[PDB]
């Protein structure tokens, strides 16, 4: 088809900002289409030795097609910077909402919980790990569905995730995996219902003495059967996460009693609860 350029374009506001790039939302002229565009430069991403990590994203986004994701519709760049048209989730980042309702009632954890695990099953499925999972990475839709993105991180089948998300053999023999992604899950789970991330402090060193010694604890509000899963996903040993392939998969996660009434098959199909 077409190969765009950037005049093929009507750009506007900024919708994130990386170290390595910007999110920047566009128009396209010839449909209306709105579109939003990563804009990376060339420059920095050599001075900063970024090509592994470039490249490395843009080839996971190209195995990816599933509706829990942010696809990638086109790339083209100029002289000075690269440009990779993405899926624009209007609702924007997971992470404000839980800031602007304060945290979530048991229907909308578990419906949002159960979209998170669907997505994973996926991704694990074509030996992706996202490592850097976190509610500032999980956007919202124009129907208020999860839309993941920042893959520029992935493993596919080094670095170390945001503080309070990062796992346990990270902080150690520095080797992450799936279950580094189930362990993140069980971090979000706790923070959409607590409203705040599990292992917290004043400084990152901190944040991680916290988490090699498994530091947390649970609010007397926390619903029991959403906190019994996340002692199940928060463990030291990365071979006993509910969710890994020692634990046998998705298949025994699903079959959480925090999910009895999921129906997994055709979540995207159905109307997200009201947030409140
Ligand atoms: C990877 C990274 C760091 C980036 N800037 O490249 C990134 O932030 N990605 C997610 C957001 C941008 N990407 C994207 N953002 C949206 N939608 C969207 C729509 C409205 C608002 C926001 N942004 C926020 O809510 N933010 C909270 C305060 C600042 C942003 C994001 N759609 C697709 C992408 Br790709
Ligand atoms: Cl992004």
């Amino acid at each position: 088809p077409r190969k765009k350029r950037p005049e093929d374009f009507k750009f506007g506001k900024i919708l994130g900002e990386g170290s390595f790039s910007t999110v920047v939302l566009a128009r396209e002229l010839a449909t209306s289409r709105e579109y939003a565009i990563k804009i990376l430069e060339k420059r920095h991403i050599i001075k900063e030795n970024k090509v592994p990590y470039v490249t490395r994203e843009r080839d996971v986004m190209s195995r990816l097609d599933h509706p829990f994701f942010v696809k990638l519709y086109f790339t083209f760049q100029d002289d000075e910077k690269l440009y990779f048209g993405l899926s624009y989730a209007k609702n924007g980042e997971l992470l404000k909402y839980i800031r602007k309702i304060g945290s979530f009632d048991e229907t909308c954890t578990r419906f949002y919980t159960a979209e998170i695990v669907s997505a994973l099953e996926y991704l694990h499925g074509k030996g992706i790990i996202h490592r850097d999972l976190k509610p500032e990475n999980i956007l919202l839709n124009e129907d208020m569905h999860i839309q993941i993105t920042d893959f520029g991180t992935a493993k596919v089948l080094s670095f170390v995730g945001t503080a309070q998300y990062v796992s346990p053999e990270l902080l150690t023999e520095k080797s992450a995996c799936k279950s580094s992604d189930l362990w993140a899950l069980g971090c979000i789970i706790y923070q959409l219902v607590a409203g705040l991330p599990p292992f917290r402090a004043g400084n990152e060193y901190l944040i991680f003495q916290k988490i090699i010694k498994l530091e947390y604890d649970f609010p007397e509000k926390f619903f029991p059967k959403a906190r019994d899963l996340v002692e199940k996903l928060l463990v030291l040993d990365a071979t006993k996460r509910l969710g890994c392939e020692e634990m046998e998969g998705y298949g025994p996660l699903k079959a959480h009693p925090f999910f009895e009434s999921v129906t997994w098959e055709n979540l995207h199909q159905q109307t997200p609860p009201k947030l409140t």
